[PDB]
């Protein structure tokens, strides 16, 4: 097992607070990580720093085979990325052979390519006599923090485009998904050079908080939480950082009269319980219109209910356990509270679903209001609720009411409707007619409180890469 | 007489709280006393900002770019008004503001009229088996905007601008001395624009601007001031995600190589160093030059530099004008004063004040300042251009990359190969080889470090007011 | 009383060879003889704007495109004048020119007025150590521009604003029934644009247009007009590698589902496959229609087509003009009488020439052709439109990409699904879905197999009017 | 023994019909006899991609993309064999090949695969109300490609990948000379792409390209040759309006300054005016020397030119190998003594025949030439080099753009002044400063003029193997 940070030149074990990294499907330890120290920080960041020198003026051609390379070898361990990774998560093994590395492996080859191709106002004279021309320059050192929902491909979308931009990096992943980013660390090391790419492990209060505010770094891009896109963006506020800030979703799905009320059952069925919920662009707060709204919430029930998860064999399993014990109980909480409101049942679903590890019970939640909680606020569990409209209710605006704006799907035979809602969701995705479905050479990345930046895209490497522009004078 | 009144929605109206004193800075005498924005003022104009949103954000490009149009043109037909406002609230020049700023302003507007139809993005297709998608660019919200004193008129077609034609609702406050050109403007735009998509408010950063930048309903705050203001505003955005959009300042590195036009260098640094009396966030201020050419080059400049005019009778003659207020000058004082305090360091000409009454400050050139020098560390926004001596086995590259600051630069050479590794490697927004200060609208400005984020002008400008959205359409 | 000279250079002529019988297409009646350019004159034409490419191809975007706005601002002035003109010209209808044609003109103007100012390419960078490369577009040279007559004044806009906007200068030939607001534009053009940047002349495609499309300086040839002189230009090419811009016609299909709005359909079809009496490269006029609506379809087209308006004093009541001349309404009705032929087709309305006096025809509807049949093969352009009927057995698109035309298309459908499908699959420059006829400035219309290649309108066009040349400097 | 078979769909396929004596140059001795394609072979090969066509266009970016990168890992695994092949079927020194074909070559299969997936166009949204456009780069349709003798392998990857990246379906035939790596790689490619997505045949321009480019179903012609075979292409196109692709050879003026690097000037002249015996579109054929350093250039350059190494036994040593056959030596020694019967020209070294046994030709500089000579105005193809004298009232731009060819340039001066101003004003696809002849996948490569339009390498040739759709979706 692979347990060492990547240092410049050198792997090491951490010096500080050991982490209890457990396997969640059973709430037994795997391993005991120790933290990075201060000083284990100071030199990753220097090694960086020292490193930016020659990485910065690399071409783009030799960035992009480094990208390549580094496909190349996940390619060839995908099978081991993939049984560590459904360890460290307790994802049910399939979902991530066939789901989560090809599209890991497709991103790596993505970024090699999008690298080559970046655009800009052509060169010429805008003034008499001087020629200018626009360059997409590095911009330093980035700090960049994973969260645990999908370790190894949250990596993949903080280091490719970085990298790729020609900037050098000093990644921390989850307190409790550090492993696949140990052993990928690993394959990195063989193929850039020293301290391109350095791998600190620890907990966001006292490793993330130090990365972050260290003065060398000028760039910090994070996926978590509100609470902590707040930290980091408190903390930039200090030396003028760059930042990079995805925050979560509550991804409204507006489901008309009109929709294939069958593919809807099954898109909700899959998308809004895929990674127990832990998935910022869930299928999770439902907007059912009037006429098909009972009918909905029946069949929706019964589709949730038959949702496999926790079973001997594996590979029979939908739908894995919530990261910790803390996260369950946050999600039970959620819904007990919810629960309480009188207006509001629960269908199915609703309690813990496990005796060891941190299962959760798929759940539905009918009968929500725009006031409640349970439609205000990201769960980030498997767990649905359903809200019902009127034809005298704008179903969009309803959706656009809120703090959240990452991604948002709607369901309609009709185009009217469909494009009506396209053109006006304030959401940086909007799915018609299914949901979830990523691709690498599109953008995600949300408004308002998920923040701001792309990831995946041309656009997640324009972020990382800073215009210029050069004037030069005829004499 | 004057354009003095507020624009809140489809409301005119004085401010009810505290007043500013605007004062002539060529004489120190009170134009005007302007009551700033209340707080409930405040609010309106944001209440206001998001009813015109819901129409304004569903227009199309070509409606949004006739709209741009036609501010140019209203603009266009008053540029003489406009430009003597100007001058007499910022002392400037009055053909400098003629000739240089408002044909740059009226081609800002026109250039972005033309941007908002010209966005592009990648193609449309499907790139997953079966599934449609393309990207649009939509716009994000409502935009709080903040502008410095340094050129009132541009900077505000450089924050409207862009933010108005993504499709975005404003709420603009001019700075505290600064407000005059823009409340004429606004008077302007209320005629063109459907009420509410830009709202004009006045009063003091700690204020009114401290409210505007708070405002839950704000989804995106620009700002063009200094490094404080930016610390400031970033801390705001903290509470809510705001996004923000910020030019913070530089202290341009000029680097001048042994083989450089002397002349030219020389001629440049007297316009560019100086030009605005140095308020310019681009001036050419900091000076790097190679040891074979260092004495020369010091005594060229200096001779050049006392020659330049300023505070004559015929505004004609005036070649720049004075500091915004009393404060600022006391401020640029200070930095000369602790500069010629050092003993390797000479002030060659100038370094003392330029007028009794108003805000003139002595073109000044200070010689033998060293990279561990404040006159080269910090930000001085007055008529001061420092050099630092280099030699061969330094690297000047390294020097101008030594710093805080990260939005523009020049390299002076004959040598097209030093130029050009020069340019490739400097850490700045922008570099010019052999000129410097010169801007057009489709190039972008804005820096990288401390100097902030986010472009004024070109179509990147734009870019940073609107949303990049992925739509994916399922067939089967 | 009418403007009669050609535009060559600095000068202003009549042309010397023979003369064109401009005729009024409504009555008959001829409205002017006017003398065809000499070989000499266009040997002037196209010398003067060599010379003008000189100064030309130097100019700044902002130059460039701040001379689109001023001619924009021009048709505008004049706009009644232009449309009364073109009215006359092409007996369309005053209030059609006036709301449709006219606004769509004077927005191409301003559209590449800013298009102009916002190409992009590859950015600049080191792709290979140690150099410099950079991404530039180019003028071309000098281009031989000719229009058809369907629209005069719009084919004008689609052929000299990019080609001028790009740099290029331009020898410009309306069509030998049509150069009254060419002529009239002409006069407008020389007061903005330094001499030799526009010419004009006038003439037939066989004796003008054949001396423009081979002089030896012309370095790029623009044409819209049917596949015969597209053959013919691009053989003519062929000697001198000239670059070609062909727009060659099109046989736009309409697929109409068993869940399309029948009435959305049908009042579509009666207004586009009838503007400007079918004269159009766009006109709805290959109806595919699904076997179980088929029936009702033909009846309420009937019924709708059987009602349009035309030939009418009341200028404003007409809907349709004729057809440009006796020529061409005798081709139009030689088509339908073939049609008419087959035992399977039947005419449900129409047929038959429709005035006394002038160029009219009957809107026409044609039933129950196939795929084989010359009414469907082959571009009618008049007022005819065909309807086909296609089963559940049958592939609707493949049938609709089974066709040499390329340009344009539309699919009507309530369903999402189907829609999004055919969109990806059609063989065609465009693709409307539950409309059609539909254009927008920014938006490229050109077509694909025989209709030709090259764009007009958006940033396409422009980009067809300029060079990528890529500059690379060793830094070593 | 070798790969012999042509690919034909799903089956590996003799040519039938009359045999080409495959040469090595080297020695004039026979490699292999390679019966040509019939023209049934011909049509099956267009059959195959016919129906290949109907799925290959509608894969995914991603597909396509993971294609193009097996089938550069195929290549690279045999990096070697593919060498060695091409040194002896070209003559080429065996290093030159190995460390810079092969490279570039992988290299330009990898770039497409990014390129296929980084397609831009302007954004998606609503231009006219309640209508949302978007568009698309969809593929056009069969291709016709014919590749020339001067870098078999290379030419092939330049066709294929932007072809077939673009979703296109592709019959290839490479020169009838230099069949012997494509046929290789066509056994690599069938076990990497579906069934007739690539077809290969062999023969002569005359029977199978001649075929090939008029067969009906074929809808894009691709075509690297000389400007003889350029215009008979397109008098082909002409009758059926296929869209062409034409790169058309060189004349690459370069203009060398007084206050250039005389030893970097000599040192790429010496490389780049002989590499791969001037058998490149791209050679530095045509300089032009200021008065000042004319007679130093023309000594210094012709000494160094008289080293060049060729013909050698031990291949590592040999620096340019020969002409590709017997016909091409010939006439290039005929544009050579045609130069040396000018009284004014002078021939400072070679100007004869290289050996007793292959194809080798003598490197040669002709001085004194003229802006009049043959040997300036024409492409020699062949290890030949011509000097031409510029005086200071001589504009050199002007003079290099006296051409009819338009595809590459280079100034060489130290002067940043005089670089940009030549690069700005030169009339060629590409303009080096102080290098030449060096290329880079990223950037594009193709002229103007008379050597033809649309590009190799970068995004711009996949643009050109894909058509723009604009899809527009009524919201009513």
């Amino acid at each position: 097992m692979d347990t060492q940070l990547l240092i410049g030149s050198r792997f090491e074990a951490g010096t500080e607070a050991e982490e209890h990294i457990l396997n969640p499907r059973t709430g037994a330890g795997i391993i005991d990580l120790a933290e990075a120290s201060h000083a284990q920080i100071d030199a990753a960041v220097d090694a960086a720093e020292r490193a930016f020198v020659g990485w910065s003026q690399t071409t783009p051609a030799e960035r992009s085979n480094a990208l390549l390379k580094i496909a190349d070898a996940i390619e060839k361990e995908a099978d081991e990325f993939a049984a560590l990774e459904a360890l460290n998560c307790g994802k049910p093994i399939n979902a991530v052979k066939n789901d989560e590395l090809p599209a890991i492996i497709d991103c790596w080859r993505f970024f090699a390519g999008a690298v080559r191709n970046l655009h800009a106002p052509a060169a010429g004279e805008y003034l008499p006599g001087h020629t200018s021309m626009i360059r997409r320059d590095p911009i330093g050192i980035v700090g960049s923090i994973a969260p645990w929902n999908y370790p190894l491909m949250m990596m993949a979308w903080k280091l490719a485009p970085a990298i790729g931009g020609g900037n050098t990096v000093v990644f921390k992943p989850s307190e409790q998904t550090p492993l696949t980013a140990l052993k990928l660390a690993r394959l990195i090391a063989d193929i850039l050079p020293e301290g391109v790419v350095n791998v600190i492990t620890g907990r966001g209060e006292t490793v993330g908080n130090a990365l972050i505010n260290h003065p060398k770094v000028g760039m910090v891009s994070i996926t978590g939480d509100i609470a902590t896109g707040k930290k980091v963006l408190a903390a930039a506020a200090k030396t003028v950082k760059r930042t990079h800030l995805e925050l979560g979703g509550k991804a409204p799905v507006i489901v008309y009269g009109d929709a294939d009320l069958e593919a809807v059952v099954n898109g909700i069925r899959t998308f809004g319980y895929y990674n127990a919920g832990q998935d910022c662009t869930a299928a999770c707060r439902i907007y059912a219109e009037a006429g098909i709204y009972e009918k909905l919430v029946a069949d929706l029930t019964s589709a949730v209910s038959t949702i496999r998860y926790n079973l001997d064999d594996d590979t029979e399993n939908e739908i894995g356990p919530l990261i910790s014990r803390r996260q369950r109980d946050r999600v039970a909480s959620f819904v007990e509270r919810a629960a309480d409101q009188k207006h509001i049942e629960i269908t199915t679903g609703g309690r813990t679903g496990s005796d060891e590890g941190f299962f959760f019970q798929p759940t539905v939640v009918a009968g929500a209001t725009q006031e409640d909680e349970i439609v205000r606020r990201e769960v980030f569990g498997p767990v649905v609720s359903v809200t019902r409209f009127t034809g005298k209710d704008d179903a969009v605006a309803w959706a656009n009411d809120s703090d959240y704006g990452l991604a948002s799907s709607v369901w309609t035979k009709d185009i009217s409707k469909a494009m009506r809602a396209a053109s006006r969701l304030q959401y940086g995705c909007t799915w018609i007619n299914t949901h979830f479905m990523l691709t690498n050479e599109m953008p995600h990345g949300g408004i308002k409180q998920s923040g701001y930046g792309k990831d995946m895209s041309v656009y997640a490497l324009e972020d990382y890469t800073a215009v210029r522009h050069i004037m030069i004078n005829h004499g």
